[PDB]
């Protein structure tokens, strides 16, 4: 085990979205004595992630927007992007939805209406800590490279259809990691943000711990050695993941992480 790569909504995080600090530093420096890295994949905003980890911030690397933007050491490394011409077509689209409400996401902010439902601003301000709110989705001045959507996740399977002859494309649905659809560029999910690393590190994903619990998870699982499935994971996660663990309420991802550490099952 060379790399241990966590996804956060839950994963990392309890359904109160906190974790045990104490354990986890105590952990963190160990693995780091070790010289094994630390990643985390989310489909949150960059911003929004290192707001978990105020102390170690610059020390570990980060996979945000579901894969979308890369940060290794501090400094970004990869940034996804839609050109001008795609946002444009894929805004027109969503509006063509009266029921919709959206975020459209980008490198230095995320972007709402200002006319958006205050309940629904303030469900997206909890993993979009820069938020703006604008008058309209046409004139953002920032790269764009995902939106994030008000419709369950549940309803992706009536939604992939609908969406590839309207996009085609250009971007796909898959859970956002709490609850919602997340459009992505097609191949800018977890497992290739990881790959980003790897490739940067020399290293493969043979050395690689990945730990997850929703469909946007099923690249970097699938692509691990040891891939692990939270208790809660969804069923077609538990089944791509080799390996099993506690749920998030009961640590379930440091629990992997102390597996690594005093070497019990599955590393042997
Ligand atoms: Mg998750």
């Amino acid at each position: 085990v060379k790399v241990i790569v966590t996804d956060m909504d839950g994963t990392f995080l309890n359904d109160a979205k906190t974790y045990n600090q104490p354990r986890f530093m105590a952990q963190y420096q160990e693995l780091k004595k070790r010289g094994i890295k630390f990643v985390v994949a989310s489909g949150n905003q960059y911003y929004q992630l290192i707001s978990f980890f105020p102390e170690l911030k610059d020390e570990i690397s980060f996979v945000a927007e579901n894969g979308a933007l890369v940060y290794e050491h501090g400094k970004q490394l990869f940034h996804g992007e839609l050109t001008r011409h795609e946002s444009r077509i894929v805004i027109g689209e969503l509006l063509k939805d009266k029921q919709l409400n959206f975020v459209a996401c980008g490198l230095q902010s995320a972007y709402v209406s200002e006319n958006a439902p205050e309940a629904f601003v303030a469900l997206m301000a909890k993993h979009y800590h820069r938020l703006k709110p604008v008058k309209d989705y046409q004139e953002i001045d920032d790269v764009l490279f995902k939106f994030s959507l008000n419709l369950p996740d549940e309803q992706i399977p009536l939604v992939i259809d609908k969406l590839h002859v309207a996009l085609d494309g250009i971007m796909k649905p898959v859970t956002s990691g709490f609850g919602f659809i997340d459009l992505i560029i097609p191949g800018l999910h977890k497992a290739n943000g990881i790959s980003r690393l790897l490739k940067r590190w020399d290293l493969s994903p043979q050395n690689v711990v990945a730990i997850g619990d929703s469909g946007n998870d099923a690249e970097m699982l699938k692509m691990a050695r040891y891939s692990f499935a939270m208790g809660n994971a969804a069923e077609n996660i538990k089944q791509i993941a080799r390996y099993a663990t506690d749920d998030n309420n009961h640590e379930g991802a440091l629990n992997v992480i102390q597996a690594v550490l005093d070497n019990t099952y599955p590393f042997n």
